[PDB]
């Protein structure tokens, strides 16, 4: 059997630790034997980024924008500990933050659902996608302890100068000031609109604009503006926009059948991506995809580098690390590249490999992370390589 | 059945007030020799007194230690027109809350044939909300064009922080919170947890907010340190967490803890977690103070839409369960404070009578969508209290 021809390149970003180990196996067992595919390769392993003073990350980001579809392996974000461990020059910045900013993108988290690994919320029959506005607010704020009897003002200073009284302290406390940006919020809404049209799902956005009548209102107003500018496009895709109050939204989410994109401001999105992921089960089944306003797509698994399985691997051991999310990053990228190039055999292949993973799990062949979520409970689990071998087997059955 | 000391009783509004009277005269008073220190916080009585009976009610509670409050109307423009008021008076709940320096705790009532939407949740999750400050007392502004925005602290120490240099347009916000308020919050949480014998989970994003969220983290720990002996005695563990970790863990847990939340978080999570349990009709609510005062209330409102039907001569299926458990909560707390273990035993029996009513298939309408297996029919308000009465008589 001939390999399926992929017309245009996919940009591939290699990563770190156990993620990197899985990545190599997926390519060799599940991807390269079946596809004649051009991969524009950037090694984003910590030592390559260290060697090039992180310039390789920017080059990677440029390539993703250029070709339009990327697929990325998880990477170490160094803290002081990693600097010591890998003898780094510097605590380089998160490759993800660098790439996301370069691409003006928003990250969308969506669970893979499998019949025999049901979510922890009974109602949830369809994936809930979390899209987080990852700019500003608390994450770029400035703060101060206020001990004394004091007055605190926010000063706006140039065309129209103004002073606002934050608080007249009599006793002690703390103060915080934050900002966000029109352009940032517009890009976020635009990326949500793109993702929802692509996925054919409704958009829920929510704030507490009844309290925050300028700041939260701003996001509400911008989001609605962007939806209005895309009224027909949204309606053609069957996408409904639902603006809610944030506490109402959270209550309704938990109550729903799932199936929507929940667009969240920065802090809420940080919390809810984790909380909703938890409601679905294992992080091993969480996919992630960056989408930008200009239609650039970058697929990744939602989890990290899985360093503690990696430390076990370094001692010679097989692990039971779940490759499922990494596989679906590959198949997501492949499908997208296929849809763009107009090459339906490419989409078909991505469908078949995805189907092979799901068939593997539903047939009772799981890695260790899925075990406490199985129904009926599954007693046995296999190593990462056994799992990939079973996926390969089930792929062959469909080809 | 005696009850050594009085309880402060706060009458309310609309359908809530209607259930209130019904419950006293059918389920409480026929069984207990109590001095209720009565305050009518009905909107008409509040308007006449210029909101003073509200303040009067709160000063009585602080004195007598235990209060029980009916849902009241918080007036807006529509309500001013409806009841022909003087002003849109301030929320009684918010008025009392501040005076008593209390924090509110929400706890679902669990019932076997009305299961939560979250499978793992086997024990109630209490949400305690720090209902002062942050975005609720924030100051905000739209920013156009090139501009520099700054945070300026003035007086004992003088400080200017660049918030942002704007090239395009955007928005800014500044907020505050207070040492005292956060301490009172932590104190109330510790009181509640010791009373309920549950663990305390507190969480922030102090890995990002290294001064502001850290302040809450440090103060909460300080207050736990101050009371570690009694906490250890009651079997209460304190578990500080990162906020996003906590939320993931809560959904993953079997319930059973108090989750203390900062203002915004608590606004969201109270509703979210209530939703995970089922019907708002099975939600109890208690204000605890740092000094140990308690005020028991239903979580629900006045149910105006049921009240209007009532005035039109229709029968409703309004749920009194939350109301009754506000009464029993008050009765039990007052029983244990004097040392009268018969008052407590009645509080138990009435709660257990309600639970037996529901579990036998006798429900109000609001429960129907949640019951498992589903109940084909529902009973009215009057009929539900009558069955609760039957089932209480069976236990006495
Ligand atoms: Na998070
Ligand atoms: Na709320």
């Amino acid at each position: 059997m001939e390999k399926v021809k992929v017309k245009n390149p996919i940009v591939e970003l290699d990563g770190d630790e156990m993620a990197r180990v899985m990545w190599k196996m997926i390519k060799e067992k599940l991807i390269l034997p079946y596809l004649d595919i051009q991969l524009v390769y950037f090694d984003l392993g910590i030592k390559k980024r260290d060697e090039t003073d992180d310039q390789i990350t920017i080059e990677a980001a440029k390539a993703i924008k250029k070709y339009g579809v990327g697929v990325k392996c998880a990477t170490i974000t160094p803290d002081a500990e990693r600097v010591k461990e890998y003898n780094l020059k510097k605590a380089w910045k998160s490759p993800n933050a660098t790439i996301r900013a370069y691409l003006d993108g928003t990250v969308f988290r969506k669970p893979i659902m499998v019949k025999n690994v049901p979510p922890l919320v009974k109602r949830w029959k369809k994936p809930i996608i979390i899209g987080r506005h990852a700019y500003g607010d608390i994450y770029n704020a400035v703060e101060a302890k206020v001990e004394g009897p004091a007055e605190v003002e926010l000063v706006v200073r140039n065309k129209e100068n103004k002073t606002l009284l934050v608080h007249k302290f009599e006793g002690n406390g703390v103060v915080m000031a934050m900002h966000n940006l029109e352009k940032s919020i517009r890009s976020f809404a635009q990326s949500c609109i793109n993702y929802a049209i692509s996925e054919k799902v409704d958009i829920w956005f929510a704030t507490k604009d009844t309290i925050s009548k300028v700041y939260h209102a701003y996001f509400k107003d911008i989001f609605q503006e962007e939806v209005d500018k895309r009224k027909e496009e949204l309606e053609k895709a069957g996408v409904n926009y639902r603006y809610m109050l944030i506490d109402d939204a959270a209550a309704q989410i938990l109550r729903s059948e799932g199936g929507m994109l929940w667009a969240c401001m920065n802090y809420e999105g940080d919390i809810m991506s984790d909380m909703i992921a938890s409601g679905f089960g294992s992080l091993g089944l969480m996919t992630s995809v960056l989408v930008s306003p200009d239609g650039v797509y970058e697929f990744e698994a939602a989890h990290g580098t899985v360093r503690r399985h990696y430390y076990r691997y370094l001692k010679g051991e097989k692990t039971s690390t779940n490759p499922t999310a990494s596989i679906f990053a590959w198949t997501g990228a492949i499908r997208k590249r296929g849809e763009l190039d107009g090459t339906p055999e490419v989409c078909e292949f991505a469908d078949k490999l995805e189907k092979a993973v799901i068939n593997t799990i539903e047939s009772g062949v799981i890695t260790k992370d899925l075990q406490p979520f199985t129904e009926p409970p599954i007693d046995k689990y296999v190593t990462l390589e056994e799992f990939i071998d079973e996926v390969k087997k089930n792929l062959e059955k469909l080809l």
